[PDB]
């Protein structure tokens, strides 16, 4: 499988980065995790 956390790329479709990291939009042409 594949995961996605920390300086990764947010993806809300059906995922949500690992924890305690999050997933949000830095721009409409962009995506990024949080913390």
């Amino acid at each position: 499988q594949q995961c996605v956390k920390k300086d990764e790329l947010c993806i809300p479709y059906y995922l949500d980065c690992c924890e305690p990291l999050e997933c949000k939009k830095v721009n409409w042409w962009d995506h990024k995790c949080i913390g």
